[PDB]
């Protein structure tokens, strides 16, 4: 039931226009706006080529964009937006005062104040997040069992079946290894 | 009352990122992500041009997209959604576990204990699935009554008439005698 | 409170398939399905550049496009969803069965019989049409004033107007006499 | 708790079609219409390049786009749509009666009549409206703490932290501020 | 397709406040507001108890009544709804200014002037509710059909039915007619 | 995932009104209208006290009451409901057509025929159903375990539990079973 | 366009509960919860009968009521609401801190400082308010003009009409002038 | 922003029928159905005369009341509801489990285990839950303030107020306290 699915997941262009919350990249001759922090803005030049990786959010009465310099900081964002109570601006607002790889110590390490100095995060709020996610943020296997669960299978069930398949290929890629253990359970 | 129509049908560009669940075709400028079978993405290069023909799901809260290999897979795709209880992320996981292809005869066949492999799909719902479309897996003669049937007509009626005009033009195709039948119909 | 306005008006690039009830033109890298009519269809051949002048219609589950030869066609349909109980299949229905020039001489001529030949259509259905729109299927000074009535003005102002800078800049274009009545009525 | 974020924010193409209350520039395959004034429409040319600052509005039954001239005027646009009961339609009717240069000192000034001039806009209407923004229509330090106090921050906290950083850099820029500002109020 | 059903069909109290385009029937121990024309208020007297036939709409944001001194009054200012750009508010004017009797003739007669005399209804408007219901305002034989139609049926189907029952047993009620009739249908 | 929960259940008052698709029963001041089939409505006399096991369906713009001589019926309303494509309407028409007896018959007997009898229902429509439902028209034991399943129980945890209740006091009620049987679950 | 009809206008039974922010009155077997400001609570005494003038406002995910010690309070209550950003929390709040007499002269009066005392409102705010309706808090002749403009009439035209009808019965009641001003307005 | 009030606080009437997860009280002609826990059912009787203090919900597409033998318990179903992730059908399975008194302890305690033994309620759930209301399960200075604090006052400013009346009158009670700090904060 975990949310996850859009659209538009970058966006690549010319800068037209680079704010202090946002930027505008040009993209066949559409101008999207992509909201971004200052830390991601400051990379940005107008007149310059850039890419943003980007995750979009559709409601009702809107449609936004939010990029972000890579993958892993975007799907960082994704995460933080899990927490209920917190939402796209808040979010965005915890990324603009630490970077993704402090966000993410600050959470591994549990650290609380650091979070606090977040606006509209309260002491409970912090709290809730550092519970939610301490535990959320070539290998080969580890990648294609933590897939099959996404399938709707379960933690033993796949870790059974994925052990199998590399126990018979060990030189196997993560996606061949994906079919071979599909091929394989589906009987 | 059925529902069948979208927007985007398909896209192409390079190929961004090749996941497990999904890749990033870039059209235009524009990353678009679609999810898709393992057995879809394995065929999917990155830094390579491809094209996945897609189907769009929008929702009040979502857009998403599905992408496949070719036409009669997607379409297969969407039949799989019309059963009630079967949503986009089941019917991708049934494809995920088996290729149009073999899900097809699956379906065909009757075959419920290759579906009940499949998470999600209970032995009870695995038969309404076989039920509601075991029978629904130059002809020139169907597709213009299929046509006029969603056009919202009915099968002897479209049937007589598609009927009536390849008898009388036999050098004529599948849309002209789309269009003869349609002068037809509405009383000429 | 008459509803207008939707966002992609049209569709150029390459045929990539043509159906009986639809078409797959590809702008960009896009392939975008247009739904159309057999007639429409007709005229189309894959391989070959096109462009189809299309509505759009988003609705919370759903976001489809519909396209047509031309303008006069495209506008046709919107006017059409304007009855109550005629969904845009049904429009599409009935354009699929009568032509543009064709559904409009059946409407002004008040042809109830043609209607009724169009599934979906009842006896009384077909009335209540032929009467919301039968009044409803280079000139300069009509254009204009009809546009300024547009913005919630009053014939005679937006006449007073009008008279005054056509007969200023008689070979004026249509649309700067729109600007130009304008300029004028804020004083 | 102020709306003000969409998606598409400029549309640059060709000119397919200018109209009297729009216009249809074709961006990649795609002709968006934007509607717009008849002042904007007047610059306008068909078969030429050309691109429109604009607001996307989404609505449950509706997507629809408004196109300026540049980016002051479609921000004035935004602003105008704030006030409750002035909704798009009727914001365009006022800068289609008074362009964004005039529209602006219109509401600075106070000025009433002209606005009552304007269909839609009663006598109280006119008076809401100056009220709600009047006072709404290389800089640095201001910019800089307008946009933490958009991070949710307090004007207290926002200015406090920015002395702070420009004193110890004078030299400094429009956002290299900011992010030092952020910086500082991470406690680092 | 035709909206028809509602829930509160009446409300019997004690009249608790009549104004000039409501009034106020405690039922139970509920005071329920239900709007309704001078011409019906006008028979209603504070302190004492009183039953208005209403109508019951409700939106996503609204749950209102309609009240009317009988079944034929309330079943027409539901037809009159019927009409689309009519909506409560405008038909209530209309009954407020003609009552159901007169209002029914000024349609029958397709009397368009005295339809544009009530605010709101345009010269066009006029027309085509005169259009839309002029056809529109012991039988035993025709409210069986009527019921059968509803229960989606056809107007010869039911007809051939009601009549062929009404042949064979004369001393035969509207009900046992249509129950009859429907154990035909059924094909028993 | 399952609907099933409304909050008027039944209406008792005098007859106001009997009609060929409906009634009105006053409960207090208030006349609430309940649809019916005719052959419920044919026990009703105007002027005479009646109680009608009702179903509540509210949406966005819609309030309805759909009455029944008794539970057994008024749930079989609900569950033709189950059914996608099956609207309240449909469900009453069937009703209308074929009472409850001889309904469930037609359904467990898997009696295509009959159901297409019914003004909506196509032949595919039939199936379905007969497919959804076949096997969905003082035991104590079972309805027990049955309720605590559906709190998200475990068949065996739960015969573990009733099991021990009912061999402690044999005669008791399936509601004692049930409370007696959780307050050994929480242990 | 003005938002004013709702259903349940009052509540009549026994308290059952006074509370700081409400009361809970049984009528007929019910329990309604109707929120209140202290001071219309203050006079409410449980185990007797009490009747509150209610307000009912229903959106998508709620329905509650709001009660009042009368039609004149009760009536300021929903002008309050009319305010953009002013919401019925917000509207009981300003009650509960002005009675209506004291809230009523307070706008009035135009007095700010004393609106600005109430939490959630802003010096902004609080003129907004003033501004929409200072001019907003046997006769016979105003009551009938003003009910004439609901119906969709003008000022004028509804005043000419008005004075005509007490031009001819003085003597007359506020609603046989009504009846008769319109039984003249359908000409 | 936190979400507290309904419309029906109460049922009192004739239970008509007691099932193993429901009731149905019959009140006035109404019967209303109030969904419980078989502890609360428990004390039922058919053909009884009972009151069930209730928590209602809508929803678009529903309108469900919960009931509880008192105020106290029923207010903690609210409660649990608070904690995303747990919808009514979950909150009424923990207390079906564990009564009010017991429930309440398991979270005042902290104890885990007892709320895992609770289908629906993961381990990571249970947690949560303690954790946002383990410090949420004649007083007189303090229900006052709390009023006030609901009225969007902030703690300080609705303390500072409050001892500045109690101080006036000692004899005071939780509400004429309530009027007077409200007068005080009117600057009278």
């Amino acid at each position: 039931g975990r949310g996850s699915e859009f659209m538009i997941a970058s966006v690549r262009g010319e800068v037209l226009e680079v704010a202090l919350d946002h930027v505008v990249i040009e993209a066949a001759g559409v101008g999207y706006r992509v909201n971004a922090t200052p830390a991601t803005l400051a990379t940005l030049r107008q007149g310059t080529e850039a890419r943003l990786i980007t995750a979009m959010i559709v409601r009702e009465d809107s449609m936004t964009l939010y990029g972000f310099p890579d993958g892993e900081t975007r799907d960082l964002f994704l995460t933080l937006l899990s927490v209920s109570g917190v939402g796209p601006r808040l979010a965005m607002a915890a990324l603009a005062v630490h970077d993704a790889p402090a966000l993410r110590q600050v959470l591994a390490d549990g650290n609380v104040a650091a979070l606090t100095r977040v606006p509209g995060i309260g002491k409970r709020g912090a709290e809730r997040m550092v519970l939610e996610l301490r535990d959320k943020v070539h290998a080969v296997r580890s990648p294609v069992v933590e897939a099959l669960v996404g399938l709707g299978f379960a933690a033993k069930q796949a870790e059974e079946a994925t052990d199998t398949v590399l126990a018979a290929n060990h030189d196997a890629t993560t996606s061949s290894a994906l079919r071979s253990a599909l091929s394989l359970l589906g009987k």
